[PDB]
């Protein structure tokens, strides 16, 4: 199939996800609605049960509501069954709508569907080329207080029916008791309760086997993506070493939640997204974004500066999930507001680099704040206002246009309010001009761009006071006016003649595994693909077209590679870098050095005998490791993921800047379980 098709599930870049909150979606069946005080069928009571389910989101894909949209992915609330109980927070009554509660991953939550329901969800998602991906959250299971057994579910975990164990009298340890975090620090948010969220404890085999092997049922159940809920509060050893489970199995397009406030920039978060195995929600990209067009306070310098910065940061920028709101932020809308600023929001998001992701409700101009007012139910099913036909336009786009789907992003015009970009990928270019200022038009003289000569029709029709484009020769633009809140986007698309490769997914796999390379001028005889310097051909490239190739990891050392194509007459590719190749399949191990003092700003940080552990690369190495909350200074403690029943040899060594202290004696040994988890306890060899 080529790059595009509904069937690539390890690229999403040339797709467009609406989030739904199936409860507040659409009751497509009534008789799995709950009763009682969880229920309130005039969803007025936000924080009970509305009724909406699978069958409803079937009947919408089927209506055309969605495709009529130009929407090709959907990302559903965490489908696995959640407690039954109704909880009073001092006073409000609340109840597990919103899926994030789970009692049982083998499970389906009966106020959505049935496992059957959920088959015929994908099954007539895939029918309209709709990807599916859903939510899950394994970082926790529901609020419990450890000394109210009464109190919930207790935060109990099963295990498809079989209980597993509660949050009280938790002797077999398949939660953290630690007390509750204050978000202070990385360690401290992961270690600790997320409010009264029962944190399960990644350490303990149970969980560990439990959990990998939950994902494989719905992976089985033909999911095409995850969206991993709060990935800044699970070990990213064990976060790693669950990736590996899943692309060593059936991989699938995976990102996860890391929140980032107005303004933050996390080098943390810029590591996760680089060495995991998987890519992020962009909120980097949605705080500047609101901002900028939202709250107006940041101009067009800043979005510039984030994506020029983002570009730089991320090793895969066009993984990143972006958008303009979710269900955790105020609704991007404001009651008052002029409507034109949200749509220029969405054309923005819609052409720029990464996976765009919409929030049900956004094209129906949805208002609210926090949370429950940001997730009401859908208000209507209309195709006629302004929002859902800027969608409808350049939603495809991101399919005919590879320029937007995997093109670079350049500034070609730049004031305050205004901002004109190129994208570009091979022969197909689309440059993009946006003005924020509802009052003032703008003059725009000295534009340069890379389209051929000829005029240029605004995509969007004029929709958003677009205008046409004249491009003379060196692609420099004719001086014209854009409209005040304009918003045009002008494009050329052609053939491209020599190997391009856009995408690859999954970027982390043990030897073996079938990865996906998308792009363009691949030609149509099989050619050569490079991990490094191997060779690979024949056989083993499983399938060979112009925008796709198929092929399975060489049996190579473990190891970072850079990938290359040839096509049939030898013209090589760009060069496509960061390829994790593991050294097998992974096991998350805790690591734990006693009396290892050091001086302040000097971390301890651990390397090893096998590529997971850096290959004794120092510039590689694991860290730094923790040392407040489970050990405690001068012991540190870190969560890896390193391949299963291998023995290995490995140090640690104190870091500050790029000047390191190795530990002294002899490599410390050890051999890695071949499943489940395990920990070591070394002292620190002077
Ligand atoms: O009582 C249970 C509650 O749990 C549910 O919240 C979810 C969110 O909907 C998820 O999308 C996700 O979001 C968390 C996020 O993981 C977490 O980091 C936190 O964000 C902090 C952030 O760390 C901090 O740096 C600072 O910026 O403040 C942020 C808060 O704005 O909060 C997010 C939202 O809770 O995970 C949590 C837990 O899975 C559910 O939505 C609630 O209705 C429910 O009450
Ligand atoms: O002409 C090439 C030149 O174009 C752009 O410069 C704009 C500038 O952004 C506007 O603010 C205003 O000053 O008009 C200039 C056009 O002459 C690019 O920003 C710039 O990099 C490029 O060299
Ligand atoms: O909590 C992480 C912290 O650990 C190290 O700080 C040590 C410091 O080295 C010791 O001399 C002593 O004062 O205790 C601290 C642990 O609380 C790193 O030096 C520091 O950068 C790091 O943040
Ligand atoms: O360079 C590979 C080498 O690294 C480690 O050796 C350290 C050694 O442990 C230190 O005490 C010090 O002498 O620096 C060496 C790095 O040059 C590993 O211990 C070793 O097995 C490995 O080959
Ligand atoms: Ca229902
Ligand atoms: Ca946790």
């Amino acid at each position: 199939a080529p790059d595009t098709s509904v069937s690539n599930k390890q690229n999403f870049s040339t797709d467009v996800i609406y989030q739904i909150f199936t409860d507040r979606f659409s009751d497509g069946n009534p008789a799995n609605n709950p009763t009682g005080a969880a229920f309130d069928g005039t969803c007025t009571n936000l924080r009970l049960y509305c009724g909406g389910d699978w069958q409803g989101i079937i009947n919408k894909i089927n209506d055309g509501y969605l495709t009529g949209m130009g929407v090709t992915a959907i990302w559903i609330s965490q489908p696995v069954e959640n407690i039954y109980s109704i909880i009073n927070y001092s006073g409000v009554n609340n109840t597990a709508y919103h899926g994030y509660w789970a009692r049982d991953f083998k499970k389906t939550n009966p106020a959505y569907g049935t496992i059957a329901d959920f088959q015929n969800l994908i099954a007539a998602a895939h029918a309209k080329n709709i990807k599916v991906i859903i939510d899950f959250a394994p970082n926790h299971t529901s609020p419990a207080s450890s000394d109210q057994p009464s109190f919930a579910e207790n935060g109990r975990l099963y295990d498809n029916g079989t209980l597993l164990g509660g949050y009280t009298n938790d002797t077999q340890n398949l939660f953290h008791h630690n007390g509750g975090t204050d978000f202070s620090t990385t360690e401290n948010g992961i270690y600790k309760n997320l409010y009264d969220l029962a944190d399960l404890n990644h350490n303990n085999s149970t969980v560990d086997v439990y959990l990998k092997d939950a994902i494989k049922m719905w992976l089985d159940l033909g999911i095409d993506g995850i969206r991993m809920d709060a990935v800044k509060h699970m070990p990213f050893g064990w976060q790693k070493s669950f990736m590996a489970a899943v692309n060593n199995y059936k991989p699938v397009f995976t990102f996860g939640e890391w929140f980032l406030g107005v303004n933050e920039v996390s080098p943390e978060n810029h590591k996760f997204a680089n060495e995991s195995g998987m890519s992020l929600l962009d909120f980097r990209f949605a705080q500047k974004v609101r901002q900028v067009f939202r709250d107006n306070t940041d101009n067009m310098y800043g979005l510039k500066a984030m994506l020029e910065g983002s570009a730089a940061d991320y090793a895969q920028v066009d993984d990143q999930v972006t958008f303009i709101d979710n269900h955790d932020m105020e609704r991007f809308h404001a009651s008052n507001a002029n409507r034109r600023k949200l749509e220029q929001a969405l054309a923005f998001t819609l052409t720029s680099r990464g996976v765009p992701a919409i929030y049900y409700g956004t094209e129906q101009y949805m208002s609210g704040g926090t949370d429950p007012d940001n997730r009401a139910r859908i208000p209507s099913f209309s195709t006629s206002t302004t929002a859902y036909q800027v969608i409808q336009k350049l939603a495809p786009l991101r399919k005919c246009n590879p320029a937007i789907a995997y093109g670079s992003t350049q500034e070609r015009w730049i004031n305050n309010d205004v901002l004109i970009y190129e994208r570009k990928f091979g022969s197909n270019v689309a440059v993009v001009a946006v003005n924020r200022n509802l009052n003032a038009p703008a003059s725009i003289s000295g534009l340069v761009t890379s389209l051929p000569q000829g005029s240029y029709n605004d995509v969007l029709g004029g929709l958003l006071n677009g205008n046409t484009l004249s491009v003379g020769s060196g692609g420099a633009a004719s001086n014209f006016t854009l409209a005040a809140g304009g918003t045009a986007v002008w494009q050329y698309t052609a053939a491209t003649a020599t190997p391009t490769i856009g995408h690859v997914g999954p970027m982390m796999a043990k030897p073996g595994v079938t990865i996906t390379i998308d792009g363009r001028g691949f030609g149509s005889s099989k050619g050569t693909v490079y991990f490094g310097t191997t060779a690979v051909s024949g056989a083993d490239i499983t399938s060979w077209e112009d925008t796709q190739i198929k092929v399975k990891i060489p049996a190579v050392a473990g190891g970072n590679y850079n990938i290359k194509v040839a096509n049939a007459a030898g013209t090589a590719s760009n060069v496509y870098d960061n390829f994790e190749v593991l050294s097998g399949d992974q096991v998350s191990v805790r690591f734990v050095v006693n009396n290892a003092t050091t001086a302040l700003g000097q971390n301890v940080y651990l390397t090893g005998s096998v590529s997971e552990l850096g290959n004794w690369d120092p510039a590689k190495a694991i860290g730094p490791m923790y040392n407040q909350v489970v050990y405690q200074y001068p012991n540190w403690y870190y969560d890896v993921s390193v391949p299963a029943g291998k023995t290995i040899e490995f140090k640690f060594l104190k870091k500050q800047g790029s000047t390191v202290t190795w530990e002294g004696g002899s490599n410390h040994t050890f051999t890695a379980p071949s499943s489940g988890t395990a920990t070591i306890n070394v002292n620190w060899q002077p």
